[PDB]
């Protein structure tokens, strides 16, 4: 028995063609999010609705439709549902979403309802952005030199799930099979040993690096870097890398620089040259603190780009300003890069910023570039204001600290 | 037919009960490296020899014995011998090593001899300290707040190269395998696809932390972190969190702090309440950033540290300045973080500091703690003197650039 409204007085998005085709009252799922999420998805609502308002008149209105996941799914549910079936039809069906943070038990108990979702409607791009708003605080000296966005595979690799817990009969049975039938000698302790499966495919690195490449064209970027750790992981992170530039050149008409493997591609547009190359991910590390403009967009495994969004966003302000897109064929799903940090959970006290700039990429996705430009104003205002939340007044003198709640509508004093 | 000398005039360093037994004129075993090593390598032997003969004034000196590994390996030896069975054995016999990078092929070729060395002699701590050196240009504000020490397991996880190609007969007998034996669903693309193992173990885990939180008794250090990303990985990287603090808890009488899982161990000599926490490992890469001051030892495994590694260098002057060794119960093996910098190679041009402070944990290693200070203050004034290397340079106004060789000299003047 369905327990989510559909709103009286909205209209479905459609997918005519490869376009989509957004009404003037679209209906938009939003899941709240455990932990913080309470504390950042009003705020995020709050100011959406602001930003259309003023973008349109009145003339454009978001009918929100909320569905659920994660805690709140099990207290409307009964306990036991995590992901009703309902909320996977439902974000096919309406194309564009939105969510807060998922808690994922660490160690044992449920798999991430992050990973579900992402596996389960195949959203195999994750799109993270990260830009460095003008008057942020940060740890850096150049900030300002942070312009980057990453490309960041969903589907594959340890991120997975493929794995079994140490002296289980499945971990024996797999590590027996390693051991007699593959002849593999290089396990160190092959008892009371957890195992883990890394899948790397042609066709998962291809949809993931042609949508890297297609960002790239269509937003005039300089470069786009394969990072990977191909030299220890030749087969996968590896395999990665060379199925990278292979489609740079099968489909993108890439040439060589000099000897390479470094490519020249001709933005058909602009007719500027994207240069597509790699960097070892460690090495990675290192560069986007050093010589940070040398970077531009980043195509990445599921791991490596986990790991690089935290560590980018950082750079630019922290987590509290970093947003994302779960991005698939068929619908989107926006939503920060951090998690539900439930330590600070109720409080009223996190940047909804990230969610908030989440919308702002959805807007955008839904070509309502207005109200979107209106969000990122509002941002840079209230920013520059030095009236903030916790994370940036901690990094800053003479900043007047504010709620979770009260940023929100510092933002649309902004707009 | 060996084609090593050993030194007329040296003695081997022996291992009475579990101390070391350094004689006056210890024969150490030497790499020189691919790469740059040919350039940082003799720099370190200029500026130790200098240390060594300033601090004790002739009474004692090392007998520097080559050895081989790699590129040099197959043009003294022939081709196709990339590590000669002799080298594993002649540092097993002579206790204390140290090497120039090596450099690893990426997507195919051979597999780390880096690797090779440690998992053959069974060098299971990867320790790298990274601290702040007075007048180090760097592109975080406060580089002084970063004063850390990475454990790295080095024996186990997916850097272990057990993995298959795409398409190749073997990996489609494993995926074979894990679809139908295991029912394994969660394989998005199981043609064209690589496969990696990724194996953890109990005894592996406790080993690693058992070093690091010795280590942290030894040092009078405030916390140690367990870095891992056991939400995603719940019977790998989470089986390592729980072994660590289980470890603690069993070993060192590790308390619980509140309703934990945080754990305090009383320091047995100085009395002091050791914190042993843990991180999620993408989180910890904005933690590091924006808290340093917070995080202390650090215990990790295989490619986590190596992640944290150069991340954290790069926080206080990057790879040119980091230092590490590999450790076992029966010898260690001293190199710098860095690889082998190909596209530098022969330039004069690299910080020679990173294997020369590896040199000064050797010494100190070794129980020539007077000498190990000498380094540290020759690498502090030359820093100090504002001539320095071209990574330095580049983050710095009004520098006097130096070759390699040249700083390495610099180091012995501000001896
Ligand atoms: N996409 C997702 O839904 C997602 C992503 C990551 C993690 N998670 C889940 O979240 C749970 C906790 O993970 P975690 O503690 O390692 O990561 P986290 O919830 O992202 O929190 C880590 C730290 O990041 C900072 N931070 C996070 N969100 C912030 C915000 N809105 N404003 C300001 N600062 C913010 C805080 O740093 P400081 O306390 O240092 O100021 C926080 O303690 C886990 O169960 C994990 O599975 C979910
Ligand atoms: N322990 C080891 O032996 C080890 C470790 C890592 C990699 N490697 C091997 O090294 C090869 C190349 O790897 P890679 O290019 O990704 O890593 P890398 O050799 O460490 O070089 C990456 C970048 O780090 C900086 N860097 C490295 N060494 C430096 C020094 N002595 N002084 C100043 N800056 C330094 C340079 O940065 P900028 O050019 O930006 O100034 C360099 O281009 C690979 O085959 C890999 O297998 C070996
Ligand atoms: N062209 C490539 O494939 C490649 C590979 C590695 C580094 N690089 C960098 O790009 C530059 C290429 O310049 P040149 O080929 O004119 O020397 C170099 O300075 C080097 O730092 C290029
Ligand atoms: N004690 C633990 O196990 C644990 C777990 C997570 C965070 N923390 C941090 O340590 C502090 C513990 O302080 P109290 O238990 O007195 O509130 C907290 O402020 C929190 O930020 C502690
Ligand atoms: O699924 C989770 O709980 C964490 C997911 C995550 O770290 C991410 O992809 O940002
Ligand atoms: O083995 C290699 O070539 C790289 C090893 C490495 O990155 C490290 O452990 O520092
Ligand atoms: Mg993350
Ligand atoms: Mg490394």
């Amino acid at each position: 028995e369905s327990k989510v409204v559909v709103p009286a007085q909205g209209k479905k998005i459609t997918l005519q063609n490869g376009k989509l085709n957004v009404p003037e009252n679209p209906i938009i799922p939003y899941i709240e999010g455990d932990g913080i999420g309470v504390d950042v998805t009003p705020a995020m609502l709050k100011v959406v609705d602001a930003a259309v308002e003023k973008a349109y008149k009145g003339e454009r209105k978001i009918s929100w439709m909320e569905i659920y996941t994660g805690e709140k799914s099990t207290q409307v549910y009964g306990q036991d549902v995590w992901l009703p079936a309902e909320t996977l039809d439902l974000i096919r069906e309406y194309r564009v979403a939105i969510m807060g943070p998922l808690t994922t038990p660490v160690g044992g108990g449920i798999r991430s309802l992050n990973v579900a979702l992402r596996q389960e409607l195949d959203l195999y791009i994750c799109l993270r952005p990260v830009r460095y708003y003008q008057g942020t605080p940060s740890p850096v000296k150049h900030p300002e030199l942070t312009d980057m966005v990453i490309f960041r595979e969903n589907s594959e690799d340890i991120y997975a799930g493929i794995e079994w817990k140490a002296d289980s009969a499945d971990a024996e049975k797999v590590i027996k099979f390693l051991r007699e039938e593959m002849g593999v000698k290089k396990i160190r302790f092959p008892e009371h040993c957890g195992i883990g499966i890394k899948p790397c495919s042609e066709e998962g690195t291809k949809r993931l690096v042609r949508a890297a490449i297609e960002y790239a064209i269509a937003n005039d970027r300089d470069s786009v870097t394969l990072v990977h750790k191909g030299n220890i992981m030749k087969f996968t992170e590896g395999a990665f890398k060379d199925w990278g530039y292979q489609l740079a050149r099968e489909e993108f008409g890439g040439e060589l620089i000099d000897g390479g493997p470094w490519l020249k591609v001709k933005n058909p547009n602009t007719g500027k040259e994207i240069v597509i190359k790699d960097v070892i991910a460690d090495a990675f590390l290192q560069q986007i603190l050093l010589r940070p403009a040398e970077y531009d967009v980043i195509a990445c495994m599921n791991l490596n780009g986990d790991y690089i969004s935290d560590a980018l966003a950082a750079q630019v302000g922290g987590i509290g300003i970093a947003p994302g897109a779960n991005i698939g064929d068929e619908c989107a799903l926006f939503e920060a890069t951090h998690g539900t940090a439930p330590k600070y959970a109720g409080q009223d006290k996190v940047n909804p910023g990230s969610i908030i700039l989440s919308a702002e990429m959805m807007l955008r996705h839904m070509g309502w570039t207005e109200a979107a430009d209106l969000i990122v104003k509002g941002m840079e205002g209230a920013i520059n204001a030095k009236t903030v939340t916790y994370d940036f007044e901690r990094l800053m003198d003479g900043a007047k600290l504010l709620k979770c709640s009260e940023f929100g509508d510092a933002i649309i004093e902004n707009m």
